[PDB]
């Protein structure tokens, strides 16, 4: 099984999001040896992920795309508007291009800084990165059956 | 009569989602004898369901598709964004392909683990599986009356 | 002289029925019978948008009505469906250009008993009459600006 | 500085919505003399506004469309679903037909009747009607400059 | 590199929004010398931003578009409906025209006037303006690579 995966990661709070990418790339290598290679693409924020996924999806080069970002909802500013536009936009792109788009765009409830939490979120994203790899593998596999 | 149904089930919490598939298949068999056959498709999570339904729908092979997942909203992480993208997504796929997509993608309010609840949710999903079979049958039948 | 497709969900049929009954009657009173209504049953609210689109695509109807009772509240979040449906109906009408009227009602968190049951039956009877006046009015208004 | 505007007003609570239309038409008259004429169209409720706007927009006759309605959210019944379909629907229509659609579809938080409030809302809508006219003029003008 | 950016600012509360445009233009000049020029467009409210973005995007002239508005959610009137149509609308536009659209459409939680807050919001918008500039540059660059 040989295919490429585009992983789009937002850079706001890159220290957290990076945990997921590292985790994701690792597991993928463990589980496939290296016959599945992952190309990384940086993007300013979550809001730039959908158009980037659509562009990349359109190239025909990837079997799946992952968009990861940490969207901290809460503070003086309402941020859920963005999270909604982004998760919905990703759904829209995959329905339109027919390339699976997996989401590692996490939105905590109203977390609130400190080595207390910082370690919580770093742990959590490491986990979600592993899960993401398992899903990516599984959905690619499953689609190539379902269409044969 | 005779036609096929694709049943897409998400694997996160499979132990609960399974109850719905079992019950759905069963009732379908009882009520039709066997003239309506159900093909099962696995998928990592809820978010993977819309594109899978669109791909399966576009094959012409099914009179109806059922998407079933358990989306536990609540915890440190906001999970409603995904439930929304998925329930809206399924709606969008059926409108675009014109193959009915029924939902058994359930989102409890903020359930909280323990043989207490676990039996509640296993029960509820078994029921929703039966209702879903009656719904599937009734909608396919009703559409073929309109249509012609 | 024209047809109206009335799509009614069957979950809680006892309540939705009030609306249809009411709708049909008023429609007969106000027009005589030159506007006929065809009824379509559907398992739940979620089945209404595709049904509306299919019917709207036939060219037979001047307007479609989707009626259902979507009880939001309980251990399960139900607003996701209410949302997909009301939005879906808007989407259908924008795409097909046949008016779709909504009698898809979502109470706040009603809670059973002859107390409420009579409340909701009354309310749906009213909404059904309003719905008929609306259907007549919009069909009429569109044929002018058309 | 001479064009037409379609004003779509919902009739539920017409007593309130009407304030907005009156005010809108007046200000438009004052600020333009009369070279900008407004055609009014009635519609049952807010839910009927997007398809009407699409139809009217697609005629080519109007430089802008205004949908106005009062959507009372709150009571035993959840009403926000409709407000969302409508405000989103108007956005969709303008994106698709490229004729500006301005919103005077107002949703108070959970107002609660009485000469107390009735005068509040009548006032507010008269205000939003004026603002709407300024907006209308400004956006039509701005578009004809840039593309 | 050398390309143009359309900056669409809403005029309601212009005193605050302006802070962001000022800041955005500056940082862009600082960081690029002047090889990247910004064209400003005024619009009544936030709700007028997506169509404007779409029209400007369709001209071919711009590498990116920025929409900036202050949407004060809260008061007797629900305002989130608009915020939602606008941010979703901008996302839609960029998906359809494929010209990046950046958002500086901010909605505070329920701020409440006074030199106390006024300076808070003016400060915050100045900051988001700088960030927007860095984002604009970065996404234009990154797209021309892929």
């Amino acid at each position: 099984t040989s295919f490429k995966i585009a992983f789009i990661q937002a850079r706001w709070h890159a220290d957290i999001v990076d945990e997921a990418r590292k985790s994701f790339v690792a597991e993928l290598a463990a589980k496939t040896g290296g016959s599945v290679e992952v190309e990384i693409f940086d993007v300013p924020g979550a809001y730039e992920i959908p158009l980037h996924a659509k562009t990349l999806a359109r190239t025909g080069r990837y079997a799946a795309i992952v968009g990861a970002a940490f969207v901290i909802d809460g503070g003086i500013y309402d941020h859920d508007f963005v999270a909604t536009a982004v998760i919905n936009g990703m759904m829209q792109v995959q329905l339109e291009t027919e390339v699976p788009v997996l989401s590692v765009v996490l939105t905590p409830h109203h977390f609130h800084e400190s080595k207390e939490h910082h370690d919580f979120f770093h742990a959590h994203f490491k986990v979600k990165g592993v899960e993401a790899a398992h899903a990516a593998l599984q959905i690619v596999s499953e689609r190539s059956r379902i269409a044969a």
